[PDB]
């Protein structure tokens, strides 16, 4: 995250970091939905995903940190594009559940749709400068803007797609490499999943794309409920 500061240590209990059995590098983040499920971006998938929960500083371990691996991964199968990036969302079922604590808690799903003008918050362990990664997660506030700003910039984001275009039109604040899959929080609810923006991040007139979670509530609830035939919203 660029243009922000270290997040409050208690404001991201649902934030998980994603890496692999091969690299300790945090290539994405995700959001804890309940004791056994994490929501993240589909492009964040890797062969041997590893998930760190309850973490803030990468060098100063929180007492309640937990490490988990997937037992199941679910995607949208009805996508406009074959790589599935127009519906960049994925559910990960943890091999073993986690217990809630101060630093490990579920995020609430959106109870209603929020649009242009809404002030939201982004967070992650992604780059904070051109070539620098933070030791702690950084946070900042951005706004949901007209979807037209993202369309000409991102080929995988068609008009009327289930995504929110958000950031700071003037530039300076934005999600960056390593932040994808993380949650976009608006009024205490997760309204988005970081899909991606431009490189370098924070450029003037270049907001980023966030998968609109509200549209996927039914799919998410169904999947967690045990349904394995339900499909994502058209
Ligand atoms: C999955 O959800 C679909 C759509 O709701 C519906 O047909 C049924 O409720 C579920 N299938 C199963 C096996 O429960």
């Amino acid at each position: 995250v660029v243009g922000g500061d270290e997040c409050n240590i208690n404001e991201h209990p649902f934030l998980v970091a994603l890496y692999t059995s091969a690299s300790s590098t945090i290539h994405c983040a995700g959001a804890l939905i309940n004791r056994e499920w994490v929501l993240t971006a589909a492009h964040c998938d890797r062969r041997n995903i590893r998930i760190k929960l309850g973490m803030h500083s990468k060098n100063i371990r929180n007492e309640d940190e937990q490490i988990r691996v997937p037992r199941g991964k679910y995607f949208c199968l009805n996508t406009k594009f074959p790589n599935g990036l127009d519906k960049d969302i994925m559910l990960i079922r943890l091999r073993r559940p986690v217990t809630y604590s101060t630093h490990i808690a579920p995020v609430s799903l959106p109870s209603r749709s929020r649009g242009v003008g809404s002030r939201c918050r982004i967070m992650g362990w992604g780059k904070i400068s051109t070539t620098t990664y933070p030791d702690v997660p950084h946070c900042t506030n951005i706004f949901i803007v007209k979807h037209k700003w993202c369309e000409p910039l991102y080929p995988w984001v068609p008009a009327d797609s289930r995504t929110l275009c958000a950031g700071i039109l003037k530039g300076g604040r934005d999600t960056c490499h390593g932040d994808s899959g993380g949650p976009l929080i608006c009024n205490g609810e997760m309204h988005g999943i970081v899909a991606g923006g431009s490189e370098p991040c924070g450029q003037h007139l270049k907001p980023a794309v966030y998968t609109k979670v509200f549209d996927y509530n039914n799919w998410i609830q169904s999947i967690i409920a045990g349904n394995r035939t339900v499909t994502c919203p058209p």
